[PDB]
């Protein structure tokens, strides 16, 4: 595989999906046993190893569409993944999605062509993979962790003049990432599991920032809910 | 409202979306009490009636984006309808949509313009709203009624030279109806609540009909589906 | 044929074509002799009987390019129709079109995908037969019943945030339905003969209503020129 | 006027609308008294002179739409021209379009961008002045002149590796040229008339050419048509 | 060829291509040595002749995209040639872009729909063929002649309600003319050899116009840089 | 600055922009004197340090349009960076394009939306400074090191079922790579410069691989090009 400096058996079955290979690194090493690294290409790194004796790999992904697709082609070309999940955060585009939440994606609107492309006339909306989505959200309710369902937009552009999120905030969009879409096309397309859990960075329309402590424990609760949404 | 000609009260905050008036009123005359009828516009029958003593409607919606778009709206501006729940069914595209199989749409694919005259260089994916799709897939499993939760296709035309459903087969589309994007985009717009619960009226790719008699059945339990996700 | 429950020869060559299937009830039995019912299904009525000895059909369309489509194409393909006329009525969007005016569609503008879909970079202007806007031109004439001769704007969305035709009737159309460019591109697709006469419901721009006595008047004349256009 | 060096009132209420300015000075010289060129801008002549005592100009268009859209532009807004018409030619894409055929435009499909730059999501169908296409719909009737009436389409390229006329054909378009949306368009805009009249210049699907007596026959028949079609 | 009246051999390997037909033969005859007239077809003069014993043809294009693309196909189709030099003006966009400045495009943006149509999703960006702008450049330079090279708008109405120059003004977008997209874009599809050079008529954003005089110069300077670009 | 960890001075006027933070690393460590690391981030390292005693910075960009548009906006705004250049490498989609060739983007081409989202009907030409091109060039022909200059493809699907480099090879393309529309695009919106140096790191239409040492060669040469086209 191309960008994946891997070996067949190094990669797990369920692959968790950061988009900064840090915390990839912060990931495995703070929750995982008889952790390896099997890819340093291009400083994205990945790492196998253990949670609850079941093996869980953790690769990360750059931001956009365009870095998580290759990832996520070649995870599942090359190593027959089957569960994918996209563990990241997201601009908050609605007062009502409180900085505490996890955000469980149904579905992602974009500005990427990506879809376009392979389709013209048709609108695609890719769709998260509902038994991953149960399961997590299942994992969050029964722990009490507070958790919102619906949809997210997936940007091209982080900074972007001719923005129209306060358009999609009017129609339930949540908030604002860069990789769902990707993720839920192209797993869905191979016939594999796909799920992008995410928490608040911040909120964009009303401007404010979050804490640093609120995103410990955010992030902290998301790689539970994640981790738990499988064993 | 313009299309419906009733009376402030005369509907229910749950509105049940079949796409056939006679469908309609076959529904509201066998499943529910003291039924009464408040709209003979057009032949678009809505009835009022009773379900284990709490008030349901159901109003038909013709066939096209743009038709149910004039009942989903008048029902949401006009008579401040909470709930909505197209009850209808569609062509299944994909050999593992079994006949008996109940559909929840999570989200729907479309070659509509409707959105793309909103928003332009935006895929907009409309989203079901969860606690009512939750509801429904639990009301299913307790009474152990087989259940799909997945994405559809809201086509324009039914009869298409261009048809681009293999390649939406291909990426886990389950089936083809004709409503769905209408009713989850106008609902989201006005911070209501939505679902297309749907059943396999054929296989449209492998070709095959199904029974008059499997068509009762599973539409029997989509109107069941339906009510006891309410209650 | 899947959604009108006719047998072969119960469809005249010459079918009328109101959105109501109520308004195709009552232009049978006001019109016509020795009136047939033909279609019950979906309460989408069609009717075959007589005037002037000659045979003429009058089916329901719906609302919208996708259902009138529906019924076209049936109409073409499974009942080998001829000439197809589209009764109905619009939303006058200029100021020069006067509330007792019919109008003839030679063409149509659209919001809808449908030719899109099925042609990409090209804008298809769909046409009306000649010769029966001719024929309707004519018998209009010879009874000094007010006739214009333009475009018209076929819309998707009833109720319409990003309504453009403030910009339309600047280029001179006419009037918003929803219907006829469906009709004139499928007519034309099959080598058949189609046009839409239209009555003004509204102005839609000036906001003014116009009486009940203002559309029975021009209704009737509408059915008059459409019989006469043909016997 | 930036493009016609010409002064106030040296220009006719009715202008004529070769593509050819060379075919200008011939129809001008040909067909009309006591003649006088106003424009030599470019080469693209433009002439004034009379027929049967009412005044008539004559004006090259150059090929493309926007060639001709400067000229009608400038026609319109610093002349105030009132009647425009297009007689020129093109090639035809139906077999039953016959060589001694000409062709009146109802209406013009086209893949030029102008109209969805100014339109976005909607296909602008742009109409034909009736009045002008009735008149010379009579003009030919009541001297036999054999006479067509449908749409055609303007194209961008006459090279083409992406022709899509065979598709055009099927949905009766009659032939192509590259001019006539931008007239309809850029006319109805102003509040004026307009209208393409076409000679066959060859058949372009199945191959064949026309002769050059042929050819000079309907061109005349064309410059009488549109003659009369105003007198 | 269809458009050209010229026999193999007639027409150089060089033809500089200017829109006007009277520029085409102003040009030729100011500054080539035993001009021959070679087509007369539509008043759109081409002339071969010499400077300083090497032969150049100079050919009009007319106006738009659409005209110059028949001109070009023909000249590389029929009369295999083989560098194509662009000697028109265009409406400066900048402030910086000064009145007595020759731009040099290596590129050009455009809302014609011509590689929209053979691309789709793609933005297709035309490119000069770099040995000739690079010449071009040297030529001025070693003379001292003021040159600027960037990218300029090939557009398709000269008149535009829905103009984006203000835009394409702020992204370095030097100046719009009607040409350059199709003479780049036709020549690199035939491996051939293109490059538009361009002269200020106007500053259209700030208003202002140029002067007869600053004309003539700038004029007379493009040809030279054109003819030295070369020999 | 949010993606980029430095402070006010730390980063350079001139900044070379490799796509791998690795090759980020080694760049600044084997070219650079008095080397620092100010952003590790993300571990997408950047690197200030002396070039014959002049300052340079190199900061990777990650892959894609989304990825590099976030790390060129930052500089730009955030670090006032004047010239900003491509150092990578790309699949060469023709045959006269030589494992051993440096290529230098006049412009590029895209499937990427960025630009058809702020322009809409516009297809913007991305355009290379023209000085830092002609720079590189020289300092390229000067130590006769191969060059070739002309367009590129900027993909957003490494792996692309539906790709078009096929056609685009056909208009002279040069290569595909995932960076260059999004560098020219932004660093010309911001009145800054810009260039891409590429080598090609295979052939993809004719299949074949380049070895390790033909890379570490036109590596070399492509960095050389990039120092002294500054210098
Ligand atoms: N467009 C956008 N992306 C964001 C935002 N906050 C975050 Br964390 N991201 C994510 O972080 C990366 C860029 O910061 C991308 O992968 C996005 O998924 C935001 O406010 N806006
Ligand atoms: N396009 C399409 N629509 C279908 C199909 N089967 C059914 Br039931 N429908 C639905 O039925 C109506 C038309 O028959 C529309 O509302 C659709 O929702 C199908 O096989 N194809
Ligand atoms: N969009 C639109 N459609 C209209 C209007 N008035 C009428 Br009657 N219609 C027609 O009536 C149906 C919806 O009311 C559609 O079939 C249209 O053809 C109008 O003011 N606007
Ligand atoms: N595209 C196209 N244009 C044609 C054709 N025949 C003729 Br005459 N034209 C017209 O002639 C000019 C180019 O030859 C354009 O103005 C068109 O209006 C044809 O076969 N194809
Ligand atoms: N759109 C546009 N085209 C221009 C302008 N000035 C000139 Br000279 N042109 C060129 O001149 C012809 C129309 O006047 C076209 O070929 C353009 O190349 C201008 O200010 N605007
Ligand atoms: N699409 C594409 N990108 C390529 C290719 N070879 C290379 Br190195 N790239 C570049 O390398 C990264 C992905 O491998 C992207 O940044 C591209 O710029 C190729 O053959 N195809």
């Amino acid at each position: 595989s191309v960008h994946i400096g891997a070996e067949k058996g190094q990669i797990a079955d369920t692959v968790l999906l950061p988009g900064d290979p840090l915390r990839a690194k912060f990931i495995a090493e703070t929750y995982l046993e008889n952790v390896e690294c099997y890819n340093e290409v291009r400083g994205m790194y990945g790492f196998t190893g253990t949670y609850k004796g079941k093996k869980i790999s953790v690769q990360g992904t750059g931001m956009g569409v365009p870095s998580i697709s290759i990832y996520v082609n070649e995870l599942i070309q090359s190593y027959d993944v089957q569960n994918l999940i996209r563990v990241g955060s997201c601009g908050a585009i609605r007062k009502d999605v409180k900085v505490r939440d996890v955000i469980l994606a149904m579905t992602s609107s974009t500005d990427s062509q990506m879809n376009r492309v392979a389709f013209g006339s048709v609108d695609f909306a890719p769709c998260a993979d509902f038994e991953l989505l149960k399961n997590a959200y299942d994992a969050a309710k029964d722990k009490g962790v507070p958790v919102t369902v619906g949809s997210v937009f997936t940007a091209d552009q982080f900074y972007n003049d001719d923005s129209q999120i306060e358009k999609l905030a009017k129609y339930g969009v949540l908030g604002v990432e860069m990789e769902t879409t990707a993720l839920y096309t192209l797993a869905a397309k191979h016939g594999r599991k796909a799920l992008s859990i995410l928490t608040v960075s911040d909120h964009v329309l009303t401007g404010e920032e979050t804490t640093a402590e609120e995103r410990q424990t955010t992030f902290h609760d998301m790689i539970d809910v994640a981790l738990h949404s499988v064993s």
